């Protein structure tokens, strides 16, 4: 069995990741070592059925000593030891979840159900280095990997409707905090059914620009408000390096922060290269992969699917709202909804793991 | 002074209606009359600080009796009444809120800071029909105006963040009330500062699914969620709102999001010709006072551009801004507007005061 490490298992991501893995019995074929910053030393996590100690992440030689490394970390550990290692001669695979080495000539953006091709590839030209890449890119991708994978996108336009899990656990209980305020501070009102709705309304209004309202890691409200403003925006290169296409493929729009917890959902306007048949558009999307569920333009099943609800914390990356716009029949809408933290954060990864074990 | 007679005063739009009135004191110059089905006969409201009775909505007699009306009644009372009048003679002046007029060729749609010129020569025309238009038309125009009215635009697509109060007070009550479910069930962990954020996301995500939620006027939840889905563009509107000489396409995709009044909009504008950005700031934040130009900043960006900004105000900011990769012919911009107000009756509250 391999020695993987894995760094920052504890974080939100981190947590999801092990879930999933413990899910899928993935501590079967390696042996797990467990890193922190904090109580290095003290019990391990035991995921893998695995009895151990909590080894210093900071610790070079305990790192040299591993042939894969997860992180789930950041960016900040990542451009920290990641060179500090290479440099050092260390040859061993990592797998990170953070951004800094996605554009990395000797790096790979991972999501196999799309470009596994690509992995094997570099796998066999040796490249030990595989990143994650954007959260809307990816399951942008995972939603219409089929139209792509078959040349048939010019460009891409898109608004998205990104969730809290995107910003973090806080961002996450802000919203839900802030969902509360709006509520109690009218909970009496909206008992009585004689009431006002403008005076009811124009309660909550104000609260919201009071300041009695927590908007910490927001900085502005969420709850009852959107923010069109996310702290290559939108993934043009990685989506390009995914693909590892032959000519570029412009993938452009506005990122907006709505209400939501994990799922990110988006609108698009593809720009077909070749009047395609919206079946065939729909046979094209729904092969490419088990997880790009098309879901027919009607309205209860749209209702019903093509929703946050519908697929939070779930592996499906479904299509929807599929038709030609009035703009051209080489013109085509599509909305998509995902769950950020699994295909947009650790799936990638749990899967990029199971190839080297 | 006019005889002006209002129907669905007492609804959402027309209590926005009322009060804008009396904001910018519009019951002075006419003489407002109240009808109410509900209360044929029995004490009026002092609006225009007039004394008077409610009449009776569909009373034809009545109705004729007046020289404008103003509903906010819906598109069943003027599919029935309408027809009734025009076709028995009167030749008075019909300002809607509902769609149901707004196709007809003897109606304008209306929106003054955008086609003023189309409402002044209708109105020499012999026009006596004028319907306010599509809530997110009109948003998109009163922001975009700059553009449209300078003939840049070769085509718009768009992608909308739509607030409940296009659906109605029921609905803004329902999404708030879901809000309340949404906490309420992991309050106790939202209290505790040692709580696993995946324990509670776990709660609210199967309350979200037991069915426990009120979704009867939603039909499927929206707090913590969306509907792509609306109850279509408005294309046509868009080009007889501008009198386009060629039809300038108009499509995307319309959903559902956790607000109360604002619709907000991301569009992909693809222009004729290469305009500098600054150009383009000019010519927007020209065309009218209410398209504020937000710059494409960070800071300003979410401190104006929200709905939280916007909610209650005339106001209708564009921002963000900047050519998109795919050409400098592909402009984006984002705008944020009350739908209640410019989306609603702004337009009917301005019509009647031409008319007064």
């Amino acid at each position: 069995m391999k020695n993987v490490g894995f760094i920052g298992w504890r974080g939100m991501v981190g947590s999801v990741l092990m879930q999933r893995m413990v899910e899928e019995r993935d501590f079967d074929a390696i042996r797990p070592v467990f890193f922190s910053t904090s109580q290095l030393g003290q019990a391990a996590p035991s995921f893998g059925g695995t009895t151990g100690t909590l080894q210093d992440a900071f610790d070079l030689e305990a790192l040299k000593a591993l042939d894969i490394i997860v992180t789930c970390q950041g960016g900040d550990y990542t451009n920290e030891i990641y060179p500090k290692l290479r440099e050092s001669g260390w040859q061993g695979y990592w797998i990170d979840a953070a951004s800094s080495l996605r554009m990395k000539d000797d790096a790979i953006i991972i999501l196999d159900p799309v470009n596994q091709d690509v992995i094997t590839d570099g796998l066999n030209n040796g490249i030990r280095t595989f990143v994650g890449g954007n959260c809307t890119v990816s399951l942008m991708l995972m939603s219409l990997g089929g139209l792509f994978a078959n040349d048939l996108v010019d460009w891409v336009s898109v608004a998205t409707y990104q969730a809290a899990s995107g910003g973090g656990a806080r961002h996450m209980r802000e919203l839900l905090t802030q969902m509360g305020h709006l509520y109690g501070h009218v909970a009496d009102e909206l008992a009585t059914p004689s009431s006002a709705i403008l005076d009811i309304e124009r309660k909550v209004t104000t609260l919201t620009r009071s300041g009695e309202l927590p908007v910490d890691n927001f900085g502005v409200p969420l709850a009852g408000s959107l923010i069109p403003w996310i702290d290559e925006w939108k993934g043009q290169a990685e989506t390009n390096k995914i693909l590892n296409t032959s000519s570029v493929i412009p993938v452009d729009g506005l990122c907006v922060r709505v209400g939501a917890l994990r799922c990110h959902s988006q609108a698009f306007t593809i720009k077909l290269k070749k009047d395609v048949s919206i079946p065939t558009v729909e046979e094209l999307l729904a092969a490419h992969n088990p997880w790009a569920k098309v879901v027919p333009n009607d309205r209860e099943i749209t209702m019903r699917e093509l929703t946050p609800a519908a697929v939070t914390g779930t592996l499906t990356t479904p299509v929807g709202r599929l038709r030609k716009l009035n703009m051209g029949p080489e013109f085509l809408s599509a909305f998509t909804v995902g769950d950020q933290l699994l295909w947009g954060a650790a799936e990638p990864l749990r899967r990029m793991l199971r190839q080297l074990a």
